[PDB]
C-alpha cells in the first residue's frame, strides 16, 4: 500500500509503475490537457484524448528552452470520474533531471462530480534554476522526467510517467 508519504521524499525517479491500471478503481480518465503560460498567455501544449504496457501511462513533451524559464504556468485538465464518489483526491508530480530532484507538485483536485466530466486548474509555480541545470536539460533532451502519483483517501489510484525536451525539436 503506497500512500503520499511514500512519494513525497523520493529523490529518483521510480523504476517502474508503482500500481497497476486496475488500481483506478474510480474510473478516473483523462480527456484533456492544456498548459498556459499565465505571463504571456500562450498555449503552451494541448492536446484531448480520442497492447502496448503503458497503455496511456506514458507521455512525451517536446518544450523550448525558454520554458525552463518561465515563472507560472496553468494546466487545465478535463476527467471523467466513475460512479464511485472520489473524496481527497491528490496529485503528487515529481520531475528529476539525470536522478536529481528538481521540483515537486503536490495538487489537491477540488470537488468532483461523480459519474461526469470534470475540469480542474493547476497553478505551477517554477522554481528558479541554476544556469549549469538549464544548460544541461537543454543539451539533454528526454532525461528530464517525471513521476505523477495520483492520490484518493491517501490511496494510490494512477501513476503515469512522463519524460521531457526542452530543445525546441
Ligand atoms: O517540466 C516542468 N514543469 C512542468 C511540465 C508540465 Cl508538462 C506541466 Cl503541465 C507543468 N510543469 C519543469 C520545468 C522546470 C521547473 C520544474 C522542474 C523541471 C525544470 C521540470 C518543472
Amino acid at each position: 500500500p503506497i500512500g503520499p508519504e511514500d512519494v513525497l521524499g523520493l529523490q529518483r525517479i521510480t523504476g517502474d509503475y508503482l500500481c497497476s491500471p486496475e488500481e483506478n478503481i474510480y474510473k478516473i480518465d483523462f480527456v484533456r490537457f492544456k498548459i498556459r503560460d499565465m505571463d504571456s498567455g500562450t498555449v503552451l501544449f494541448e492536446i484531448k484524448k480520442p497492447l502496448d504496457p503503458n497503455a496511456g501511462r506514458f507521455v512525451r513533451y517536446q518544450f523550448t528552452p525558454a520554458f525552463l524559464r518561465l515563472r507560472q504556468v496553468g494546466a487545465t485538465v478535463e476527467f471523467t470520474v466513475g460512479d464511485k464518489p472520489v473524496n481527497n483526491f491528490r496529485m503528487i508530480e515529481r520531475h528529476y533531471f539525470r536522478n536529481q530532484l528538481l521540483k515537486s507538485f503536490d495538487f489537491h483536485f477540488g470537488f468532483c462530480i461523480p459519474s461526469s466530466k470534470n475540469t480542474c486548474e493547476h497553478i505551477y509555480d517554477f522554481p528558479p534554476l541554476s544556469e549549469e541545470l538549464i544548460s544541461e536539460m537543454i543539451r539533454h533532451p528526454y532525461e528530464t522526467q517525471s513521476d505523477s502519483f495520483y492520490f484518493v483517501d491517501d490511496r494510490l489510484v494512477m501513476h503515469n510517467k512522463a519524460d521531457y525536451s526542452y530543445s525546441g525539436t
